[PDB]
């Protein structure tokens, strides 16, 4: 991780200008898009919570978490430290992320800070459902001048990718004012 | 660097109880002593600062400041960067570290923040002096209730080290006080 720490621009776009700071969420937004698109119900949850972090969720089959046999740590731990950019840069460019799995039965849990795994991941209890859950805390060392996510911004970009994932339920929840949209497209 | 900040206990020392945090002052001491070794003059001086940061300086002939050809980046950077256990430990746990060399005539200065620089090596000036400075301030994120540096305890690590480095001046400076030692065997 520490190239794209180096020369975070190189990797997210411009940090100063709000782009890049969006660019955050549309990246674990895809992310989320693909996991929604291999299971049976798609639903994809964005909220914006009230201390500017965004959580993305989805209902698909968890990301995998048994352990690298190469790289020593779970396959989630690889996912968000190795290396659209990908999930790890936005890990890198976070002061701190949070990742939920339900897979197996199991709900897996981990937290990173700047990129840095706090534990490795961990079985934390028993679970019914099935899906990833990764929410983040944009790093206020990179990103300056604008640091608040803008709904609309996020709206929008949403709303269009609805109409390009076909059947996948994408929500929108801003727990600062309590907005909410709801994109949902048939087509298929 | 991240495989180190990942575990700072198994590359430092104990992270809480100050084994690890006097442990960073020892292992920049070791690549000054080098330096000095390799010298002229042959004096370091170590300073505690008044916001608990420790700077290192030797009057060596500097460290190598040209670009490494295979990484790219200066062999300074190389060295603080790339994996006792070095600097680049050090560097790593350090939520700031400032970085001076005085070599071939320049002056070069590097700013680090965790591990990571902030721009690269730079000539800043000229000079005809020659050495090796490192002040850096341990992160607080990394080093919990032993937080401060305690003076008797890099005094009697650096008196050690007068004795196995005979030819070398130690000086060691506390700007919280006022205190100060000499070791030169
Ligand atoms: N505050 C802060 N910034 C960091 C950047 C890289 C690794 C650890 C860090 N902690
Ligand atoms: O891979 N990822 O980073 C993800 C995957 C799914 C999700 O809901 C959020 C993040
Ligand atoms: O290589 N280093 O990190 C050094 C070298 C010399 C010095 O005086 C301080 C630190």
């Amino acid at each position: 991780l520490d190239a794209v720490r180096k020369r975070p621009g190189m990797y997210i776009g411009d940090t100063d200008d709000g782009t890049g700071l969006h660019h955050m969420v549309f990246e674990v937004v895809d992310n989320a898009i693909d996991e929604a698109l291999a299971g049976h119900c798609k639903e994809i949850i964005v909220t914006i919570h009230a201390d500017n972090s965004v959580s993305v969720q989805d209902d698909g089959r968890g990301i995998p978490t048994g352990i690298h046999p190469e790289e020593g740590v779970s396959a989630a731990e690889v996912i968000m430290t190795v290396l659209g950019v990908g999930v790890s840069v936005v890990n890198a460019l976070s002061q701190k992320l949070e990742l939920v799995i339900q897979r197996e039965g199991k709900i897996h849990r981990q937290i990173y800070e700047h990129g840095v795994p706090q534990a490795p991941l961990a079985v934390t209890g028993e679970t019914e459902k099935t899906g990833t859950m990764v929410r983040f805390w944009p790093s206020l060392e990179t990103f300056t001048n604008v640091t608040e996510f803008e709904y609309e911004i996020l709206a929008k970009r949403l709303r269009e990718l609805s109409f390009l994932n076909s059947g996948v339920s994408i929500r929108l929840r801003d727990k600062r004012d309590g907005k909410e949209d709801h994109f949902h497209y048939e087509g298929g």
